């Protein structure tokens, strides 16, 4: 099954999933001088007051924050957004070095690690429905750069021990998701996919432009858990980022000038 490995990597993604080499695909380079300042574009609208985080899952592939998503509790509406999108889960992409890690670039540049926040269009009713839209879901991109700590990313560090390996969960509640924001809430946006297989082409991508600065300490720690399952070999979850994939008919908008 597909990884992040030689032999199971992102380049041979396209031969279980085909929509590997379409016309939609993320992660993208953010080419800044060519993304155009979109004045009708809005503030975006981040309301995660009422988040209830109830787990977090190493799935094999990445950690998940997972929400309850029964009611609009977290929703990201405005931006470039029609309707109401409802969070279901966080999870991160980083490198095994501080050099890569992000799946978004800005001008070439790769951070240290990008956060996703994943939303659905309430619309559809549910999540499965949602991804089978091209309007489904919004993913609210957010880089990581290493310096200071992220004071309200601590919580996550601290049980990753207990989720070392592939399909272990634990309980995870009270996870308070704004803690993770940076402070401005300039974006770029384009529409895409995806950025693991399915690799279904349903999202609005909304880039924060501010990144947040983690500690070394902090990524160190992504670092130690496992893409195996308990008691496999062990192969350190690292470098689990999908290229930038051609821009091919698209425009990149920003909400700023
Ligand atoms: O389980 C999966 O890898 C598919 C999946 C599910 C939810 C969000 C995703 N994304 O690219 O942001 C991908
Ligand atoms: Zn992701």
């Amino acid at each position: 099954h597909w990884g992040y490995g030689k032999h199971n990597g992102p380049e041979h993604w396209h031969k279980d999933f085909p929509i590997a080499k379409g016309e939609r695909q993320s992660p993208v380079d953010i080419d800044t001088h060519t993304a155009k300042y979109d004045p009708s574009l809005k503030p975006l609208s981040v309301s995660y007051d009422q988040a209830t985080s109830l787990r977090i899952l190493n799935n094999g592939h990445a950690f998940n924050v997972e929400f309850d998503d029964s009611q609009d509790k977290a929703v990201l509406k405005g931006g470039p957004l029609d309707g109401t999108y409802r969070l279901i889960q966080f999870h991160f992409h980083w490198g095994s070095l501080d050099g890569q890690g992000s799946e978004h670039t800005v001008d070439k540049k790769k951070y240290a690690a990008e956060l996703h926040l994943v939303h659905w269009n309430t619309k559809y009713g549910d999540f499965g429905k949602a991804v089978q839209q091209p309007d489904g879901l919004a993913v609210l991109g957010i880089f990581l750069k290493v310096g200071s700590a992220k004071p309200g990313l601590q919580k996550v560090v601290d049980v990753l021990d207990s989720i070392k390996t592939k399909g272990k969960s634990a309980d995870f509640t009270n996870f308070d998701p704004r803690g993770l924001l940076p402070e401005s809430l300039d974006y770029w946006t384009y529409p895409g996919s995806l950025t693991t297989p399915p690799l279904l082409e349903c999202v609005t991508w909304i880039v924060l432009k501010e990144p947040i600065s983690v500690s070394s300490e902090q990524v160190l720690k992504f670092r130690k858990l496992n893409f195996n399952g308990e008691g496999e070999p062990e192969e350190l979850m690292v470098d689990n980022w999908r290229p930038a994939q051609p821009l091919k008919n698209r425009q990149i908008k920003a909400s700023f000038k």
